[PDB]
């Protein structure tokens, strides 16, 4: 009997695995890797992980003047500490995210990108194995734009709760995309469902059906799952990027899972081609039309803002005991 | 027997009327005038005004070729129409709004301010005696900047919750701010008149503008009760709905000052600033999950009355066409 989690590889879906925690994601045989800033965090604390934050502290000494420079150079090398940590263990890409703090600034947003590409490249991983993660504002949108056609750097992009957003990403020729399920869920349940009636796995299968009627490259990656009844409504789709906790619910059991998601059936509920890339005021009106999507978006950043700050106190803790022994 | 609308006054706020009901406004004699889309969808409702939206809509009709300009045109009228008649009433000045839905274009909002202004011009209105009244977005501050020091025309920014707002509209030398007192305390509700966080927030803005000697007009809105109102006496001026001016004339309880300048300056923060620095401002705007959140749902509301006011036009423009 085939486990649930090989099924939905089977249904013709990428597993990938949501986590810091590298150790843990080999047994899941994952294709790709995303981590953010919560779960650099949460693994930046583990007692096993202290040579890589070791390793960062160090390099952010050598290349900062100041304190503050310091940590920041160090916040910096953790990512990729991480990243190529975990590319040793995924055969695909690892998703490494833009400093969220930049999330409005789309040069300063370009400008860490070609950074954190810089210190993959300095520690041997080729650009091809990277997505830069940026979160769907309309400077996060139009900067990965740039990434992708002036500099051949792929982009994730993240904390993506509306079609308009969709639209715009597929029109900025994005690499991929991950639009959350679960957060779209908590707004209309407090405002739970069946997976049949849930409003973000119809929102996702909107998405999904637009991109492949108009034959958008961009690849879907769901993310943000509540539970494994949202996951069930959306086998098929390109990717689903998981928690470790819903990666050994799927690897542990045996339950069905079949394809519900294809390219050629889905064609077929996609609606009429709509453009927002170039036109600014239009895709900001329309967004800010949607309570949800700007009401998460706004509330994403801030949430990953507390988990850089967070990051930033437990490197200054180490900095210092470094400098101190 | 002194009235505590009158006490206000003494208190040294000047009375704004929030209203598009003309004919109820004089009773209070108010400075100037505010009007919104949701006190114009409900001034065109009224009967005794009819002359007046039907003029706009002889307006639209002459202008517009599609319906959809012939309504869009007439809207334009109605605004104008009734700024027009209270400017006969008031000795000061009327607030007229900026199409909501223009709130994050800065350039459709710049022309639509010109219009609107040059409508007041071909009415015979002087455009001193106009506030043109603006979301206040990233892209609302700059056009009202713009309008201010390249055309002479003057600004009320309006769907102000913050104080980032609020320093970004000195900064770009805007001649009056509108902070909105209730809505601020709705949401962490969701209070005593000095806990108040909208009372609170007010009084940060007020004191920093004093402090530090900007020049800007600082107009409380959205008054929810008198306990507000009083906490706030003393400040520049106020903008207040039909039944509170009406609770305000009746009423004789006591209205002192408790805000000025002179007071205020020495609560004043230390100086910021983000009129130059669209990232810092939209992030730090952003931190601010209130006025986000209420800055966001204020321009859907307005949004929504304009596409009613749409649809009373709309209806309008069809009796007029048929009969």
């Amino acid at each position: 009997a085939t486990s649930s989690l090989e099924q939905l590889k089977k249904a013709g879906t990428h597993v990938v695995a949501d986590s810091g925690d590298f150790e843990a994601i080999s047994k899941y045989e994952p294709q790709d890797s995303t981590t953010n800033p919560s779960l650099i965090l949460a693994a930046s604390k583990l007692e096993k992980y202290a040579r890589f934050i070791d390793a960062a502290v160090e390099y952010g000494r050598k290349h900062g003047k100041t304190d503050h420079e310091k940590i920041e150079n160090a916040m910096d090398k953790i990512l990729v500490e991480f990243g190529t940590q975990i590319l040793k263990v995924v055969p695909g890409r690892v998703s490494t995210e833009v400093d969220a703090r930049l999330s409005f600034d789309k040069k300063a947003t370009v400008k860490k990108a070609l950074h954190i590409i810089k210190l993959y490249k300095d520690a041997g991983v080729p650009k091809e194995r990277v997505l830069i993660k940026i979160a769907s504002t309309w400077e996060g949108i139009q900067a990965a734009r740039e990434l992708e056609v002036k500099h051949g750097i792929h982009c994730n992009m993240t904390l993506l709760f509306s079609f308009t957003q969709a639209v715009a990403c597929a029109e900025a020729n994005v690499t991929l995309i991950s639009p959350f399920v679960g957060r779209i869920m908590d707004f209309y349940k407090a405002l739970d469902y069946t997976a049949e009636t849930d409003p973000g796995v119809l929102s996702v299968k909107k998405i999904y059906s637009y991109y492949k009627r108009h034959g958008y490259a961009t690849e879907v990656m769901a993310a943000s799952f509540r539970n494994l009844d949202e996951l069930k409504a959306l086998a098929g789709i390109d990717n689903m990027t998981l928690p470790l906790n819903l990666l050994e619910q799927l690897y542990e059991s045996t339950d069905p899972i079949e394809n519900k998601l294809n390219s050629e059936s889905a064609k077929e509920e996609g609606v009429e081609k709509v453009s927002f890339i170039n036109d600014e005021p239009h895709f900001r009106y329309v967004l800010n039309e949607d309570q949800m999507a700007t009401e998460k978006l706004s509330d994403g950043i801030r949430k990953f803002s507390a988990d850089i700050e967070a990051l930033y106190k437990l490197v200054e803790e180490k900095m210092l005991e470094h400098h101190h022994h």
